[PDB]
């Protein structure tokens, strides 16, 4: 089905499916059951920043999530992405709410993929940066309940006009152009993703999380992937 | 119809339609009849480089075409692009051959659009760089006879297996993602395009030229735009 | 003496020396008597952003100063910088206070110089970005009363421990490495400067202003260049 | 003494000091006795490209050396650079010749250091790119026999007017500005270095090699560091 590789900012601990007993960041390879996790001291109502990095030489997918004036949370996992993802992929953001809710607002998003060939001065690159979103953001593919424009932000899950987050919501935002992650002549290949988010909930138990993902080009929201499955996976296997 | 703004590398002088009596570079705004031209000392069989620049403050579209070890050709035209092009556009390359022919090979292509808002640290940007093309270049829209892959280059017009350019050929290559050229909150907006080309013909009178263009998102090759019309315009008005 | 080219954010109108009757931005070429000015609706206590741009093709030095939620101020002047500045220069920021005062705080500073040769794929570039300053900022040359470190900012003029700006202060910050602005093989040359500032004064008549400048490598603060002369010029000619 | 961390392109095997029996690339931490090496199929007279990368999250210094149309050589070593290098350093290139010789020509050099803070949108960066060198390259510190200008290249070791490399030569080129490699508020820190070189010798046994290095700011050529010690180390310990 959809080949998924994602870094989840999981706000709700579903221990029955492997989530530890606290908010956390995790590296998911084809499954919602993180291959590796790290405790995340989430701050309700605060704007945070997540950094995802990876290069073909070291073969390690790492993420660093921090908030201003606080210590960072870091998680790493050794994975040869070439062995998992197709040649052409699409990058994006996903978020959902189940019985519990939260806003899943994106205020800025930037990505950069580089492929360096063995040729003299040969380098292929893509780089997008959104520091503000428009009502008609033509270079983005919105799936589910995701919308842009509301005071220049990307609302991944449904937020009522009064500012209250809705439950049972799922939405994803993908960049319009496919990204070339593997090249036969490439000696070095790497990508860098960064985004500022704002998880806010009037409850003491927000859910379910935000996730940066990389999938096959024709990826779409799996059925009933609201809640714990973050709009990325079809089941909890 | 198609809103076209292009910088043409016109190899053949069609004096009847306004072309001066020699190879040249020109700034075309909605018409093949350049609004401004500059003599271009073209070098058959040599790899050249073209630089196109524009910013919303100065409001001047400029281009610089040079070859190694030779002097450059420069042409500028004052134009408030906002008054000519839609909010969302698509960028690309076009080329054609008429009774006379030439190869219209692209070896590298890079583009960069920036939109700076009046907000603190707010900047939206897009940047692509192709230093090599693949047979299946999914992030490119090929129209007409254009193909990629042949020793990693983009062949805009038909070139036979033995390396001979075909006449009456037209082809264009557009980047997959739409580019946002105007933003309501932008204080400064600008774009930079650069490409290395290789015009080669066994004849002493090559034709018809290469052109970097910016059009409305759903642009396609006009009918009978081979030859002098460079695959951009439908007629010579 | 010192070859100076600067974009001044002049907060105090010294009409006797050519300043119009209001706060303004101006392009100074070798003299404090701006060659071109534009009214600037300054906002005391608000963080602003200034954008300075220039390229060798268009030959126009432009600046755009804005504040969040307000309209921008823009000023342009046609000047072939090659005819004014030496081959190697140094870039920096300057600020002063006279009988009237104000804080001249810099919160971020970035610069980018590019020189493109007529050679295939040849480009020389420099780019620095300061989004925070340290007490020991070794890559900066501080002259006068300028200091860094205070909550990660660059204080160009003296600010007492209680936060009050001192009068008769002058200070400048220059990047450590000389910048190459002209190259004999360059077909295109350009630079981009951007900085966020914070002009704040307890008085209704702040003075004297901030200025981004480009000088000869061994530039230093002229004598008695406090006040109206912004630490750039020795006299009011 | 000088804190040295370097990636050596060692053309001559000095087995007595730990060099394997063939040309190779190696990661040297404070000693010429590489902490890790990889066989390098060097090509006399061909222009090559070396890529050095490192980030504070993964803590792995890697290098990739390739030539057009050939397979690459890669070597990696896990090292927390913070534990080895001072806060402020200087980056550069070094090369030497002993009883055997070779040209140690640099045709292009680029470096990029990034420091991302835990603050929203805070990033400090430096980036230089030399695609050509001038006779008076003011932003470079030349030590030893290194010179720039000769057809726009950086000659690290002495090359006679007729093009013949001299033995017993040592020269280094350092960037003028100190680089900040550690910051107390940084969540992620990383640097990327790339350079095209040309090792050419009329002999079948060229020596001694090229090396990209990072040292303490006031670094200079150790005495008698010609030959096998590549101008970086004082002895073979
Ligand atoms: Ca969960
Ligand atoms: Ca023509
Ligand atoms: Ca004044
Ligand atoms: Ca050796
Ligand atoms: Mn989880
Ligand atoms: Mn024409
Ligand atoms: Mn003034
Ligand atoms: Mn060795």
């Amino acid at each position: 089905a959809d080949t998924i590789v994602a870094v989840e900012l999981d706000t709700y601990p579903n221990t029955d499916i492997g989530d530890p007993s606290y908010p956390h960041i995790g590296i998911d390879i084809k499954s919602v059951r993180s291959k590796k996790t790290a405790k995340w001291n989430m701050q309700n109502g605060k704007v945070g920043t997540a950094h995802i990095i990876y290069n073909s030489v070291d073969k390690r997918l790492s993420a660093v999530v921090s908030y201003p004036n606080a210590d960072s949370a870091t998680v790493s996992y050794d994975v040869d992405l070439d062995n998992v993802l197709p040649e052409w992929v699409r990058v994006g953001l996903s978020a959902s709410t189940g019985l519990y809710k939260e806003t899943n607002t994106i205020l800025s998003w930037s990505f950069t993929s580089k492929l360096k060939s063995n040729s003299t001065h040969e380098t292929n690159a893509l780089h997008f940066m959104f520091n503000q979103f428009s009502k008609d953001q033509k270079d983005l593919i919105l799936q589910g309940d995701a919308t842009t424009g509301t005071d220049g932000n990307l609302e991944l899950t449904r937020v009522s006009s009064n500012g209250s987050p809705q439950g049972s919501s799922v939405g994803r935002a993908l960049f319009y152009a496919p990204v070339h992650i593997w090249e036969s002549s490439a000696v070095v290949a790497s990508f860098e993703a960064t985004f500022t988010f704002l998880i806010k909930s009037p409850d003491s138990h927000p859910a379910d999380g935000i996730a940066f993902f990389i999938s096959n080009i024709d990826s779409s929201i799996p059925s009933g992937s609201t809640g714990r499955l973050l709009g990325l996976f079809p089941d909890a296997n």
